This record gives C-alpha cells, sequence and structure tokens, in this order.
C-alpha cells in the first residue's frame, strides 16, 4: 500500500530534509527563557507558559522527559521543516539544562481552552470553521511528506477569543516513505485507525484522516470519545459495532490481513449502525446532512478510501467558511 497523494515528496527532496538521525542540534541559551507557570503535561513532557528575557515576549516551554536521542532529533527536524506552515505550532529555539542536559523546545506562545469545556460552547459554524483550520495544517504537513500520527483534541490548541488554531505535539510524527513499514503503536487509543488496530504497517497520511474523523464525530454528536475502547482489542470491537463487520472483512481480505484468533472472536458479527442513529436532543443542533456526509467519507476502514486533507477542505460542508475567506 502507498499514499494516493504526496507519495514522492521525500523521494524528490535531498536526504538532509528527511534524514533526521543525521541532525546536529544547535543548542541555544537556556537563560533566555524563564518558566512562569505550568499549563500542561503528557507522558513525554511537561509544558509551561514562559517568558523570553531578552524581549519579555511570552512563549511556550516544552521540557522533554528522558527519551532516546533519535526521537528528539525526529521531533526537532519535523518542526524545523514545518515552521511557517498554516496553523502549525512554531518552534522558536532549542535549549538544554547544562548539568543534566534536559532538553526544552521553545515555541511561540499559544493560548488555549481545554476541549472538555470549550467544545460544548461551539456553534454549528464554529465547528466547521475550526475543523477547516485544522485541515489546512494537515494538508500542509502531508504536502511536506509528514504524518502527524497523533491527531486528537488535546493536540489541537484553540484560542476561541481570537479564533486561532494550532496543531501541536509533533513528538509522534514521522516522514512518509513509500513501502516503509512503520510502528503501529502511535496515536492515542480512541483515535487509532483500523490499520493500527489490525497491524497494517505500511500506512500513510490517511491515518490522520481517520483520527480527524473520530474527533469530528465526537464534536457533532457530543459523544467524547466517539469510539470508547478500553484497550486496543476492544477499540476495534467498538468500531466494528458501528461500521459493521462486513466492511471489516472486505478490508482485511483486500490487504491480506490475518486477524488474531482471540481478537477475531471479540469482534463478532455486527450490522452497520447508521450515523443518524447517533442524533439526539443534545446534538440535534449540530447534526446536518452535510456533516453526516463529510464524516461518512472520513471514517472508512480502508485508508485508501478516506478523503485526503485537500479533498476534505472542498466538501460543501465548509462552503460558507471558504466563502468567508
Ligand atoms: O506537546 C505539547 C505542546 C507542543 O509540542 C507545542 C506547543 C504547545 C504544547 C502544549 O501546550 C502541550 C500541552 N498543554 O496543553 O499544556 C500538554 C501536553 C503536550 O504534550 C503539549
Amino acid at each position: 500500500s502507498k499514499a494516493r497523494v504526496y507519495a514522492d515528496v521525500n523521494v524528490l527532496r535531498p536526504k538532509e530534509y528527511w534524514d533526521y538521525e543525521a541532525l546536529t542540534v544547535q543548542w541555544g541559551e537556556q537563560d533566555d527563557y524563564e518558566v512562569v507557570r505550568k499549563v500542561g503535561r503528557g507522558k513525554y513532557s511537561e509544558v509551561f507558559e514562559g517568558i523570553n528575557v531578552n524581549n519579555n515576549e511570552k512563549c511556550i516551554i516544552k521540557i522533554l522527559k528522558p527519551v532516546k536521542k533519535k526521537k528528539i532529533k525526529r521531533e526537532i527536524k519535523i518542526l524545523q521543516n514545518l515552521c511557517g506552515g498554516p496553523n502549525i505550532v512554531k518552534l522558536l529555539d532549542i535549549v538544554r539544562d547544562q548539568h543534566s542536559k534536559t532538553p526544552s523546545l521553545i515555541f511561540e506562545y499559544v493560548n488555549n481552552t481545554d476541549f472538555k469545556v470549550l467544545y460544548p460552547t461551539l456553534t454549528d459554524y464554529d465547528i466547521r470553521y475550526y475543523i477547516y483550520e485544522l485541515l489546512k495544517a494537515l494538508d500542509y504537513c502531508h504536502s511536506q511528506g509528514i504524518m502527524h500520527r497523533d491527531v486528537k483534541p488535546h493536540n489541537v490548541m484553540i484560542d476561541h477569543e481570537l479564533r486561532k488554531l494550532r496543531l501541536i505535539d509533533w513528538g509522534l510524527a514521522e516522514f512518509y516513505h513509500p513501502g516503509k513499514e512503520y510502528n503501529v503503536r502511535v496515536a492515542s487509543r480512541y483515535f487509532k485507525g483500523p490499520e493500527l488496530l489490525v497491524d497494517l504497517q505500511d500506512y500513510d497520511y490517511s491515518l490522520d484522516m481517520w483520527s480527524l474523523g473520530c474527533m469530528f464525530a465526537g464534536m457533532i454528536f457530543r459523544k467524547e470519545p466517539f469510539f470508547y475502547g478500553h484497550d486496543n482489542h476492544d477499540q476495534l470491537v467498538k468500531i466494528a459495532k458501528v461500521l459493521g463487520t462486513d466492511g471489516l472483512n472486505v478490508y482485511l481480505n483486500k490487504y491480506r490481513i490475518e486477524l488474531d484468533p482471540q481478537l477475531e472472536a471479540l469482534v463478532g458479527r455486527h450490522s452497520r449502525k447508521p450515523w443518524l442513529k447517533f442524533m439526539n436532543a443534545d446534538n440535534q443542533h449540530l447534526v446536518s446532512p452535510e456533516a453526516i456526509d463529510f464524516l461518512d467519507k472520513l471514517l472508512r476502514y480502508d485508508h485508501q478510501e478516506r478523503l485526503t486533507a485537500l479533498e476534505a477542505m472542498t466538501h460543501p460542508y465548509f462552503q460558507q467558511v471558504r466563502a468567508a475567506e
């Protein structure tokens, strides 16, 4: 399997562009940035609102937790390659603690409101507007030969007051190379695409389109997360319970995938549950036929069937957003 778009981006660009292992970090000055307050955390890092001492400009300080040198060069290279793209967080500097050599990635300041409190207040139009903004970021990174591999609400910072969006945490991102077999242990469980759940290693940019689909479904249906599986095995079951097993079987045979006996047993046999079956008094104001058609074209078992970020942006669902632009 290969991407249906941007497949040769890294094939045509010089080795230095994607050969991140050959990167030699130009460490800046650790004293230039001061922590002001913590604002977040993850299994791989701690994030603080900071201040650039030279210009007293606010910034974001991401202190990385101990991890392999390769992974750190990877995140840095991708950040340097995407800097300046639409809605892509901007890496401003890279410093390290002299004594322990703990790395810190310095970014432009980003204002944010946790999705569990922001999302409930979004209007039908806000949702169209912000998803469109996210799609710009995804079409861009894909056009540059990179898969984010961890699209989820937590990684989409939004400054609702200024209606500004940024795609963050490129710590799991990778460069796409035709035919390469990647690690399937990426993204977050509720947003893992079927390819990751059934061990299809030669996946591509389309992976992010499933994750986006899950996020979108949660937003219009007010059911977060939309696919709530306890572990990887269960994650596929919850998915099968909605899209139906027939579609799953067509998919597995096309890619010659062997489902683990145990897992196959858990999935079972299920009919498809129409999207409208998910509409209720709490989400009726956000569910529209255009929203359903868009979502339907994203959540497909077969990754080659999903809409590309570029295709997604032209769907009539975003008509007024484009018109506004
Ligand atoms: O990784 C990031 C991150 C980044 O890579 C670039 C800019 C901002 C953030 C960020 O803000 C953030 C937060 N958080 O919301 O506090 C929580 C967990 C994270 O892993 C991050």
